[PDB]
């Protein structure tokens, strides 16, 4: 689940009409464009005090009620603009974006589909359709309605800026250099006129942006919120200034839209429960409904407090609950995500206000205090990109459930297929066992099955397909098949019952050769990172590269520009997106894992580093391209850090040209995963306490938040 993308409305000029009503509305319009929205309000309502029938005056005012977050409001005055003037386009298209916030997509397709019925020509009205399309994953047609949109009217950055983001997605890297500098111009000229510019705040990262510019493409979002909570006149809240009412304990509110099955909770649904009661009180908000999943179950029966916001959509009242609670330290787990209601920080309820863990980058806004982060991840030379203060915790701010989740993949075993750690693996929590019961098992510590009859029979059950054989009282899974026989334990929500088998020969890997992963979405390959990779393909004889299909419309264009720097095409296999489960349980095939640097595997960092296998990075300068460095600096392995791109090539190829040196540093990343603290909740809990207490020891005291960044 990704963002949905931004629309652009249209400001209908008034022409033809009376010289007080057109002038009104016209003035009105500029005063929108310049941020005076209050004021664009009072004059379209003086417009139509003027013109009661003004159909420019009725759309336009509900383009800014919207703005406003006034959706009913002006979802009337459309329509009482379309009665007016039923061939009216921008008020149909205009319609379209409000439905589209709603989350009406039928309703907003409908409106789209209308005005471009009436208006073929509406270029504004295309590229909001085309947004339409890259939401629901047809990439293919919202590039096609973009280019009809840029090709009715060349000068449109939002097209512009969300077709380069459609072409990101499938890695078509047409102009690819020519395109960044545009984004970069279109971004400048933005800023420079005071207008939202058209890269997302979560896309800057992709682009050769400059650090004030992400910054501020942050802020200007950070600001859409303070115009939906401005219309609330809601006054300061006065928030605590001790903990006697809370009984010593401080209060923390973890904010989130991500409590179930999703990516953040994969790696942080064991903290709530692991806070200490005595000195620490935890209350969990929810911005989405309950989906079902053992994931919203775990936090609702472990955190002190479970309280639903997708209950109390006014955010004026979501934030009265939130202060009514007391909360000394409101953390947002979102940034600039789908789902986020931002405006609930904005409201400011609570005194200390954090970013941490979801969102990889800075909110740029006033309303958030500190950043949690770590000094791997955000030396203080680069704090000019966040406009919080940097709260370090001592090794990384990363954090992932994998122990708990995945304990089956703590411990494997392999058939030794004529030895290799990675070719044919067992997992399974009855995996000793199941190794006991079989005379002829040796011991590495890694156990290896014989070629016997068994392992003939396990090798059988793989290559005809089938789900699962049962050998000596135990059950044993094809990989393959893992959601027909218990569907939770596919997606993480249970550890698995069976012994699973993976191998090589289920994703077309080859057995007598190196295999490089990167399971990553597509987005994050660029031109250069290609380029690094077949480098080091080059340099190791018959090694692959490991992709997925993510999406699959990706994978000619990444074949193609492959094929163009001396690859043939049997060098790069794709593999499908899997369940949650199988995904990092299939990282044990690799060797290794190259990392993208463009912007880092974040979760994907964690889920390859739990399977053993050492991943090579190279960190740059922002937030998201400097996480897995963090990671493996915590991990204890400083030697699959690069510092530029020929000593990324060079350690890659090493790992994979010095099979003893290889061993090695697998066995590192094997045995650290359980000694050092990357998977360690319940000590990352601990230090998240201890970095708490410091920031709210500095508010008790009387300060203003301060870098926090001591070693
Ligand atoms: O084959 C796959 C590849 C990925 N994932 C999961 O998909 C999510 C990818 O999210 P994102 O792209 O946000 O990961 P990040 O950028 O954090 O690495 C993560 O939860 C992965 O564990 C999966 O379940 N199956």
């Amino acid at each position: 689940e990704t963002h949905e993308t931004g629309t652009t409305n249209t400001a209908t000029t008034a022409t033809g009409g009376g010289t007080h009503a057109d002038s009104l509305n016209n003035l009105a319009n500029i005063k929108r464009e310049q941020g005076n929205i209050e004021e664009a309000v009072r004059l379209y309502r003086k417009a139509l005090e003027v013109f009661p029938e003004f159909a420019a005056a009725h759309s336009n005012l509900a383009s800014v009620l919207q703005q406003q977050g006034k959706l009913q409001e002006a979802l009337m005055h459309y329509k009482e603009a379309i009665r007016i003037s039923p061939t009216f386009a921008d008020a149909y298209s205009n319609m379209g974006n409000t439905l589209k916030e709603m989350q009406d997509v039928q309703g907003a397709l409908q409106c789209y589909t209308r005005a471009i019925q009436i208006n073929p020509a509406f270029a504004d009205a295309h590229s909001n359709l085309a947004s339409i399309h890259k939401d629901s994953g047809n990439i293919p047609e919202a590039i096609a309605s973009y280019r009809t949109a840029l090709k009715l009217k060349p000068d449109f950055p939002d097209a512009y800026c969300n077709l380069a983001h459609c072409l990101q997605i499938v890695c078509d890297w047409t102009d690819y250099d020519e395109r960044m500098k545009k984004l970069v111009s279109i971004v400048a000229d933005q800023l420079e006129k005071n207008r939202l510019p058209s890269v997302h705040p979560h896309h800057s990262m992709l682009y050769p942006l400059s650090h004030g510019f992400r910054k501020a493409i942050a802020e200007r979002h950070g600001n859409l919120c303070l115009d939906k909570i401005n219309v609330l006149h809601k006054p300061p809240y006065e928030h605590p200034k001790d903990l006697k009412l809370s009984d010593g304990r401080l209060r923390v509110g973890y904010v989130s839209s991500d409590f179930g099955n999703h990516p953040t909770s994969h790696l942080m649904q064991s903290i709530p429960g692991m806070h200490n009661p005595d000195k620490f009180e935890v209350f969990c908000y929810a911005l989405s409904p309950d989906d079902g999943t053992n994931f919203r179950v775990k936090v609702m029966a472990e955190a002190n407090h479970f309280i639903d916001l997708s209950q109390i959509p006014c955010n004026g009242k979501a934030a009265d609950r939130i202060h009514q609670d007391g909360i000394h330290i409101l953390v947002n787990m979102n940034g600039y995500t789908k789902g986020a209601r931002n405006e609930l920080f904005a409201l400011r309820p609570a005194p200390i206000q954090a970013m941490w863990l979801g969102y990889p980058g800075t909110s740029g806004a006033l309303f958030m205090d500190y950043i949690i982060t770590d000094q791997e991840t955000s030396p203080a030379e680069v704090a000019e990109q966040y406009s919080e203060k940097l709260a370090y915790m001592p090794h990384t701010f990363f954090i992932g459930d994998h122990a708990n989740m995945f304990p089956h993949l703590k411990k494997k075993a392999v058939i030794d297929f004529k030895i290799y750690d990675n070719r044919i693996v067992l997992n399974g929590i009855d995996l000793k066992a199941f190794l006991d019961s079989l005379p002829d098992v040796k011991i590495v510590n890694m156990p290896v099955i014989p070629m016997n009859t068994i392992a003939e029979a396990v090798i059988e059950m793989i290559n005809r397909g089938q789900i699962q054989i049962t050998i000596n009282g135990f059950s044993i899974s094809n990989g393959l098949a893992t959601t027909q026989i218990n569907n939770k334990a596919a997606t993480g929500e249970e550890v698995p019952r069976t012994i699973i088998v993976t191998t090589r020969s289920q994703y077309g890997l080859p057995e007598d050769a190196i295999v490089y992963c990167n399971f990553n979405q597509l987005y994050k390959i660029d031109p250069s990172t290609l380029q690094m990779w077949a480098n080091i393909l080059k340099r190791v004889p018959n090694s692959v590269l490991w992709l997925l299909r993510f999406p699959a419309v990706g994978e000619p264009n990444i074949q193609q520009y492959a094929q163009n720097m001396g690859l043939p095409q049997n060098r790069i296999i794709f593999s499908p997106v899997a369940p949650k489960e199988e995904h990092v349980r299939r990282g044990q095939l690799a060797d290794v894992c190259l990392d993208t640097p463009l912007c880092n595997g974040h979760t994907t960092g964690m889920d390859v580093l739990w399977a053993g296998t050492p991943m090579v990075t190279m960190p740059g300068e922002t937030l998201a391209s400097r996480v897995a460095a963090s990671q493996l600096t915590c991990l204890g392995c400083l030697e699959l850090i690069a510092k530029n791109r020929q000593e990324y090539e060079d350690i890659a190829v090493k790992l994979g040209t010095d099979l003893e040196y290889l061993k090695k540093v697998r066995g590192k990343v094997w045995k650290q995963r359980i000694s050092s603290p990357l998977f360690n909740t319940k000590q990352y809990t601990m230090e998240l306490e201890r970095l708490y207490l410091q920031m709210w020891e500095h508010y008790a005291a009387g300060n203003k938040p301060d870098h926090m960044i001591k070693p």
